[PDB]
């Protein structure tokens, strides 16, 4: 019957993002606009979402006037290392004194300096930390988020992270992919043994499936870090294992990790900001989603960021993420990340906007669950403080949030 729980009226534009699949190519430009539309909710599931007058004959009982504003699903955040202990502030001047984020590395900071962090807090304070974050995440339109592990480096550390990621999905609104890295770095109890170290990590896997702790496996290919030869064994490892394939390619050399991804069949490849063409055909041949992070280019301190257009132009399904985390893009603002792409990373509006909702879905699993709003999908929203959808990206830097609904609820209230 057409007795619902909740309809949003008034909305000056309505962005449903309706999509048989990921968006690539020219689609990702083909953003679907409806002005002056509705939206009906009930039992936390989308009953419709289009132009005035498809709410006709419902009665609801909780009518939201959004006076005008514009209207979208919630935003998706493909790509984070949310739990980590302590923080990175003082690595500020080494970066400022010109270190390299690998030199950084090299010399036992970075990563290894966050592991150590990581390994000393207790499981509850990680849990508190990653509480605040993940809330202010929420507070910014983000209510699907992919979280990877990767402070660990050690079965005890890693299974703690993401025991914590689990507590997390539990325990508040937004809903979280897990994704075990535990192949981030090189811990100095291996530094002359990457491949002992590796199969450690291997190791984990079957537990961390019993328990249901992570979907996904990552690894950071690169120079200093582990070679395209050895993340084309652990990954295939990983796949047997059952785990969906991530990794952190092409970041800061060109060492062929998208190539990789496309051969392995990865559900996406990640920062890319060196990949070559090869490697850009090959990831739109895969189907493997493009996950770039223009925030860590950004912090890092340069101005050569990934190759957008040209991935755009050959195919590939291209998504934006934050990549939050304490060394290389500490921002949990989705929205600044919408804003750098399209002021550095040059993609549309329209793109952008598939960017974070479909493309991230997909990216992390979700396509089926989120990114969408249309009949069957979680009631997962934004209401936001502007009229058009090229607004937000174009004014940068702050929160345009004005409420948040996770699942039919008003989860975030500005
Ligand atoms: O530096 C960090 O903590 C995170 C990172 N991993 C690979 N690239 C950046
Ligand atoms: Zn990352």
């Amino acid at each position: 019957p057409k007795q619902i729980d909740t309809i949003l009226i008034n909305i000056g534009q309505l962005l449903t993002m309706e999509s048989s699949g990921p968006r690539a190519g020219k689609s990702m430009q083909d953003l679907h606009v409806i002005e002056d539309a509705v939206v009906g909710i009930h039992e936390q599931k989308i009953v419709f979402a289009g132009q005035k007058g498809a709410e006709a004959g419902y009665e609801a009982d909780e009518i939201i006037d959004c006076s005008g504003r514009l209207v979208t699903p919630g935003l998706v955040d493909p790509h984070t290392h949310l739990v980590f202990g302590g923080s990175r502030e003082k690595e500020m001047n080494l970066k400022l004194q010109g270190i390299s984020y690998l030199d950084i590395l090299a010399q036992g900071g970075g990563i290894l300096s966050t592991v150590k962090d990581t390994r000393a807090a207790s499981e509850e304070e990680l849990l508190q930390k990653a509480h605040f974050h993940l809330q202010r995440m929420l507070s910014y339109g983000t209510t699907t988020a992919e979280v990877k592990s990767g402070y660990g480096l050690e079965k005890e550390t890693e299974l703690k992270q993401l025991r914590v990621a689990k507590k997390l999905h539990e325990s508040q609104p937004v809903d979280l992919v897990s994704t075990f890295m535990g192949a981030h770095a090189i811990p100095p109890e291996y530094q002359n043994d990457p491949d002992d170290f590796l199969d450690q990590m291997l190791s984990l896997l079957p537990e961390i499936k019993e328990q249901e702790l992570a979907s996904f496996a990552d690894i950071f290919t690169e120079t200093g870090v582990f070679t395209v030869s050895q993340s084309r064994r652990y990954l295939q490892k990983a796949a047997e294992a059952g785990f969906g394939l991530k990794i952190h390619a092409d970041e800061i050399d060109p060492l062929g990790g998208a190539e990789l991804a496309g051969k392995l069949k990865a559900v996406s490849a990640d920062h890319l900001v060196g990949t070559s063409d090869e490697g850009i055909k090959k990831l739109a041949e895969a189907g493997t989603i493009a996950v770039l992070l223009p925030g860590t280019t950004f912090y890092l301190g340069k101005s050569t960021y990934a190759r957008a257009r040209a991935m755009i132009d050959e195919g590939v399904c291209v998504s934006l993420a934050t990549d939050f985390n304490p060394g290389s893009s500490p921002t949990e603002n989705i929205q600044l990340i919408m804003s750098i792409a399209a002021l550095h990373l040059k993609m549309t509006a329209e793109e952008i906007w598939h960017a974070v909702t479909v493309n991230a879905a997909y990216a992390i699993g979700k396509g089926e669950e989120a990114g969408q709003l249309k009949a069957g999908r979680s009631a997962d929203l934004v209401i936001w403080q502007a009229p058009n959808y090229m607004y937000i990206p174009y004014h940068y830097g702050v929160n345009h949030v004005h409420q948040v609904m996770k699942n039919g609820t008003i989860v975030v209230n500005r």
